């Protein structure tokens, strides 16, 4: 049994990813188009903390302890606490709920919205009170809706600026990318169609591949050719350091929301 | 559906796109191996053992390949084509099928070498693109002027087992290789960048890897099954005060959007500029 | 509905904002011009005789604009309050609902000053602009600690008779300030902007004017009525290999998209910094 | 009785627009969601202009002269024909006429897409034919949809570059803008209502004014406030230069397709 | 003497008004014409007693001294209505952005041979009676009346006579500087604005310190590089203000501006001698 407190954007591309996965039926799950695909709605939270053994947390970072203080007195020793919230602290969901029961099992969760059409990229970090089954059975979960594995909690927010945020510089590129091809003359539908089909097998091609991403570059990039001056131009811009620079920003906002949570 | 499990294809050419496109083809089960045989001038690249050791018949002789194919692949360096079409123009057979993946190369161009051998030579011109390696290319084509319906589809069955495939115009062909022809290889810099900058915030760097690599593919394929706009889905992810809208607003500040226009824009007047460069000649 | 064709109001303050929200509840007919009193300390300004034309009562004493009023708009600097609630915090009685327009000034700073003479202040936090004056604004507004529910239906009912119209979260007051409050003067350069622009391809001045207002009213109704992204809207637009996309290329490679986002943000900052630096003194 | 060949955005969105002003009544219109308002459709353009009195054009620059040979037996002396197409020159029109019928009366507009909510901003340019009637109609018609007036022809490329081209810069502006919103903590919905309201009012604030926009900002900016702390930052990055760029880039771009227009 | 206006814009009204405001002309002896006369541009011409008439025939039988005053793609237009009016008298003076004399004598000489044609490059402050003008003498101009010019336009600024060639460098710095300053001015307002001044007083005081720096500048015989030392204290306000300009380039962007300006002048005078 799985709960979901909140949701979001998150809450439902996971629930919708679980059950294409066919890991878990629609019917035990509730949440706190769901419906359209069976999935069980309240607006309690502390029904489905009764309702939940594997219990998700999607919720912005200021309003969990809410949640924490409302279902405290509910989480029993069967539960299995994962925060999806961002920037939300092991520490900080333990010292809540240690306040109604001693050792809450914590599991804190990155984790990316391509989990709805399962290529999610998500990581994990074990808290204080986590037994060695609860992380192996959360990486069985989530490597059911794409790549998982295992983290040290110090880690998350440099995933956060990578693989977190990656779906949106991909979203961004893909529209700018479609704008060039309009520009040259396609129809947008068709720019949007091929610039996202060439992502996602070049994407693919890497993952498939051991060589590096400049071997790969290297072998595509003919002599004297269109991909070469192209590339050039990529270059004069600065296109490789806007990359690092946004991963940085995001994972420095992530300890920025994480100092808040920790205050 | 179309019955061609007996056919054969040939590749002028056995650099990367001849490796991409046998290796898709025999990966979709689509062709045999023995089935293909490519042509190189230098029988001695990497690509040229790999297809060797996949089953593929290799040969110095671009006229062996021509006899032994029904459908003729020319993917070799662009101002190499004219010299080709002279090389094998007198032994085409009104069973070939011509498909140019040279890039900017002209249907016009290759029909007019051609014809002056056989009238009506079938000539389709092909764009299409590295990952087709894993099947998840990009494809379109346009077909000449003696093109057969029937050979237009054939040409979609056979691309469409390797990726997505879709007929086009000839005068988009220019703008489809800046975008999805160039596309993996500014796919494959921004990845690398990606990475660099995981890596700089702590992550290992085979981690950081697979975790922008699979970031990539997630968003595309989302893309993909979505109706909906890339900038909906940007709008659907970025949480206010989040991480992620903080680091949008960094590309923001650097023209990232500008630079991807740039690009696709630079492909495809270089393509053209190989194009007239051609005929000038 | 609630019924509130009898009450009065009073703007401590007679700048441009209280003339935009006076001229534009009158234009509405939601308030008659003698229910309207406004007080300034420099009563020789340009907002002044307007008010007066209008049939706004003027008075130079903000004690008599407290005792005409049942609610109270502060719409003076943001400094100058703490020296006002000061002045009239012994006239403010039961009936008052002080609405407070200065940027930046928190409901709590207004509570504790107004506490200190009644217990019980009903104090809202409006943010709102100078469209109203045409009854297009945008306003968002907070109630406070001892805002009755209705006081925040009848400020709704109020405020959107001159525009949009809606509840916020205090605490996203700063941001509102940054978008819309703000807004104006970015539209206002972008079109200035753009009739130099129609100008130097040769429009008459003008006509460039009018057009670039027009077309900007055009598009913010369209998105307004559409459910759709503003990203769509701009791929509906814009034809392959047309004028519009090509604009859209040199605007990508200034980096206009960062700019606007660096406007919102530096509003929104510049009003947490007025607003700390009250709290400090 | 009005028709429309090509049905485009800008076909749709002018026939909203007419539908809208009770100007038209949606079945005395066809063209070459249109049935749901009740807009009769046919695939042969030669049907549309034997249905027609004044008669739409909206295509592709490079796809004008078909219809043009297409329908051109049909023109007769009733007929106005008034061309959308982006680029294509009264000229260009008339000589392909002219090999039918002498004296074709034509006219080129320039219109854009907030015609669909009638706020439209429309120029128009009368050819050698046109009788003085031909443009106080069209006038009288457009009118209808937005602000409309008539124009020299060689104004019409600026006019694109600023009213034509004007709403992508402000849907571009207006998803910046939400982005800066939603950076600050609101929420996207709010942020794109929110930016939207205050162009729209900025808009009709100026539009309602004698005084110049520069007036406006001055009236708007009070010293040391959060809005000229604003434009400063708009300042520092060229912010009026860019505007100005575009204008002139469609511009030019539009002399570009008149020429392929005129070759 | 009476002096004709072809064309009603802003600059014919500039160098009307300020003729009257100096009292070189009484204004009666003054007629303007133009096809679609400004609906204020006519009210106040007439309050200022300036004769007003749409037929440019009626100015130039009206006029000993003619300035054209008009977008300069309208002159060869104009050229050909009146030219068969020019008489000896007639003393022809184009302000018409980058029309040449060349352009001009060309039209007129296919009428009466000898027509006497002096080209102005003069500036809108002629209205406040500080205008800066150059002139330059056609073919057959006599010297008298490139003194009368200098005279005449002496009376609403400096004025001086040049080589016809360096009309498009003039417009670069005098023609178009009034609007850079004006966009100066503004931007100056801004940033007192942003310190803290009410928009009002901010726009006072920096039109006032530009205006007292040129003069300064003009009374003086030393070089603006020397004036900029004299103002600036070690370590003060102002030299750490010099460096922030510096830093953006601002020298540069004036002399972008000169340039660009004298270069679409080339440009204007091109399209006129085609």
């Amino acid at each position: 049994s799985v709960g979901f407190i909140g949701a979001g954007q998150l809450a439902f591309a996971l629930a919708k990813g679980f059950t294409a996965a066919g890991v878990l039926a629609a019917h035990k799950i509730m949440a706190s188009a769901l419906r359209k695909m069976g999935v069980k709605l309240t607006p309690h939270n502390k029904e489905t903390v009764q309702h939940s053994d594997v219990l998700f947390l999607a919720v912005k970072p200021h309003i969990i302890p809410f949640i924490l203080d409302e279902i405290g007195a509910d989480i029993e020793d069967r539960h299995i606490v994962v925060s999806c919230a961002a920037g939300v602290t092991i520490s900080s969901i333990e010292k809540k709920l240690s306040a109604f029961r001693p050792a809450p099992r914590v599991i804190r969760c990155m984790t990316n919205t391509p989990v709805v059409v399962r290529e999610g990229a998500t990581v994990y970090a074990t808290g204080t009170h986590a037994q060695v089954e609860d992380g192996r059975l959360m990486e069985q979960l989530l490597s059911s809706v794409g790549f998982c594995t295992e983290v040290e909690e110090d880690l998350i927010d440099a995933v956060t600026g990578l693989s977190g945020s990656g779906p949106a510089y991909a979203f961004t590129a893909l529209d700018a990318l479609a704008d060039g091809g309009v520009k040259m003359g396609l129809p947008r539908r068709l720019a949007v169609r091929l610039g996202a089909q060439a992502l996602l097998g070049a994407a693919k091609m890497l993952l498939h591949s051991e060589q590096h991403p400049g071997q790969l570059k290297d072998n595509v990039s003919s002599p004297g050719g269109a991909t070469i001056h192209a590339l050039h131009v990529l270059e004069s811009g600065g296109f490789r350091s806007l990359l690092i620079n946004a991963v940085e920003a995001s994972c420095i906002r992530t300890r920025e929301l994480q100092s808040m949570a920790d205050q």
